[PDB]
């Protein structure tokens, strides 16, 4: 059972040595696709690479390459997709994959320029009046409004294929304050926004997989996306002790590499998992407590 795992860990010290096999037993598949030489422009890392096996394939139209991965959660009946911050010229791809999986959420783990250095394009309008137009995927952008919280921020987006004229709203929820190769400020503050994404409808299986990403898609977008996953099978079980979140992260692991990029982020998303159970097990009362300790206003 995870809390008494957890207290376990901490109190011999071996966070490192836990992680350490995760590192030792997670999955190698082949990259080919992503190692070709045509699609080096399109890679933001050398080391960071979608496995073929689970990588998205864009649908235009002569290069169908995206640094992307569907991770598909099977026995918790949720998919996401997690990605790399999008380069100067692979900003019309991102879009065309959203467009094309029908995401209706986007969730964005990092900033712009973190340590001096810029690990994402600015691939969504900053201002109403100002959209951007995709010019080789045919998609045009629009900001309609964004909702700036303290440490984090909404946006609703509308996204138009040109070629038809059919729109769609896609959310975007954005973490300003997660460190790379850090933790988020507390459980509650993550929390907080996790059940922000959740309200918003994004994750429902009506839709297609929510666009998850960090500047190489694996570090801070697993972090969530375990936690997400974490809660949503206790949640279908009403059993927390059924969850094994090693087990998850490594199932997680099948669809693409490095998933959790720290000892600490592992440790964080065990205190995630532990805190939200309060919530998903009917103590109703927490998730205002989260919001009031996030400090959101
Ligand atoms: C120090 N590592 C790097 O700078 C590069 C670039 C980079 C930049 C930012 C982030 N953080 S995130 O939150 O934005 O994802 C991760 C990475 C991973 N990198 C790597 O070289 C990863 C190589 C790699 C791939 C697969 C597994 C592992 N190791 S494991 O401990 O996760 O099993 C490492
Ligand atoms: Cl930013
Ligand atoms: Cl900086
Ligand atoms: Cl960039
Ligand atoms: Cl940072
Ligand atoms: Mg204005």
């Amino acid at each position: 059972e995870m809390e008494k795992e957890f207290e376990q860990i901490d109190k011999s010290g071996s966070w490192a040595a836990i992680y350490q096999d995760i590192r030792h037993e997670a999955s190698d598949f082949p990259c080919r696709v992503a190692k070709l030489p045509k699609n080096k422009n399109r890679n933001r890392y050398r080391d960071v690479s979608p496995f073929d096996h689970s990588r998205i394939k864009l649908h235009q139209e002569d290069n169908d390459y995206i640094n992307a991965s569907l991770i598909k959660m099977e026995e918790a009946q949720r998919s996401y997709i997690l990605t790399q911050g999008p380069l100067p010229n692979t900003c019309g791809h991102f879009w065309e994959m959203v467009w094309e999986q029908k995401s209706r959420g986007v969730v964005m783990l990092n900033r712009v320029m973190e340590k001096g250095s810029l690990k994402c394009a600015q691939y969504w309008p900053q201002k109403e009046e100002k959209e951007m137009i995709f010019e080789d995927t045919n998609l045009k952008l629009t900001l309609i409004s964004e909702d700036i919280k303290s440490y984090y921020t909404v946006r609703q987006l509308e996204l138009e294929n040109l070629t038809t004229q059919e729109t769609r709203e896609i959310l975007h929820f954005h973490y300003t304050t997660w460190p790379d190769f850090g933790v988020p400020e507390s459980p509650a503050s993550f929390l907080n926004f996790l059940f922000k994404v959740r309200e918003s409808g994004s994750l429902s299986p009506e839709h297609g997989p929510v666009v998850v990403h960090c500047s190489a898609g694996i570090g801070r977008s697993g972090t969530f996306c375990l936690a997400d996953t974490c809660l949503l099978l206790m949640d279908k079980r009403k059993d927390p002790s059924s969850v094994d979140i090693k087990k998850v992260l490594l199932e997680m692991r099948k669809f693409r590499m490095g998933l959790i990029q720290t000892a600490d982020q592992l440790r964080f998303s065990y205190l995630a998992v532990i805190e939200g159970a309060k919530f998903i097990m009917g103590d109703s009362s927490v998730q205002d407590q989260w919001k009031e300790l996030s400090h959101e206003d």
